[PDB]
């Protein structure tokens, strides 16, 4: 980091206003500071609030995360995980990453969260034999928009997902992801769901789509 950024400000305002080792008091604070002040691409209170409902109904054991920016969404997940479950962050921006680890700290969840830092399309493929992982119970998927598709692919081809896997993709609709509704809706391989909500801080609608996968063909 070379000066003062968004993410940093959006940290130091947990820091001064949420409590540690409360992860409610945690997204309160980001959420507050980024209606306030700076809009900023957390997926939310009303996106998380579908977030929630997928994770207390499936209750993951496994849950794999693309993108973490200042680990709210990360936060927002492992809140509500099981004794035991983890969640795994992929994040190419070390800055980010280290903005999400000191949100992690803070929330108190660093010992149910990893970030592992770079580039989902250069982890998916090492996942099994670098970091140990079987299969993955949950994705939610919010990195750039160009990267859903392929990284779902890469996700099927590597092996990573079993029966009942649910993937979460955040802004199907804006920015939207054409090619990858067109894909899991149109496979049937997935079963999907879409859920409509607004784009994080704002009244544009925006929408989630969960598509659980089925087994391979
Ligand atoms: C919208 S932010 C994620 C926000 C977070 N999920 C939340 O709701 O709090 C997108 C993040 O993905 C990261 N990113 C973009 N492409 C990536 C890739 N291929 N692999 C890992 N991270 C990526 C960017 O650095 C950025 O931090
Ligand atoms: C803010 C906004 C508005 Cl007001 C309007 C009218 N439109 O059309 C658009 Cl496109 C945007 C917009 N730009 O980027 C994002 C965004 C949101 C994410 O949740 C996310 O995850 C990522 N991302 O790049 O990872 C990007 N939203
Ligand atoms: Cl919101
Ligand atoms: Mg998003
Ligand atoms: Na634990």
């Amino acid at each position: 980091s070379m000066g003062d950024t968004k993410e940093q400000r959006i940290l130091r305002y947990v820091q001064q206003n949420a409590k540690p080792g409360d992860p409610q008091s945690v997204l309160e604070a980001i959420d507050t500071y980024c209606t306030q002040k700076e809009w900023a691409m957390n997926v939310g209170d009303a996106k998380g609030q579908i977030m929630d409902a997928v994770i207390r109904e499936y209750s993951p054991s496994l849950v794999l995360e693309l993108g973490a920016y200042c680990g709210y969404s990360a936060v927002r997940m492992a809140r509500l995980l099981q004794p035991g479950a983890r969640l795994l962050t992929m994040e190419m921006n070390p800055d980010y990453a280290a903005i999400t680890q000191q949100m992690l700290n803070f929330a108190g969840l660093q010992d149910k969260v990893t970030i592992l830092n770079g580039a989902s399309q250069d982890l998916i493929p090492q996942l099994k034999k670098k970091y140990d992982v079987d299969t993955l119970d949950m994705v939610f998927l919010d990195h750039w928009k160009d990267r859903y598709l392929p990284d779902t692919l890469l996700l099927e081809k590597c092996g990573l997902l079993r029966k009942g896997t649910v993937l979460l993709a955040d802004n199907v609709i804006v920015p939207g992801t054409p090619d990858f509704l067109a894909y899991v809706r149109g496979s049937s391989s997935f079963e999907c769901t879409h859920y409509s909500s607004y784009l994080e801080y704002m009244k544009v609608v925006d929408g989630l789509e969960k598509a659980i996968y089925q087994g391979p063909s």
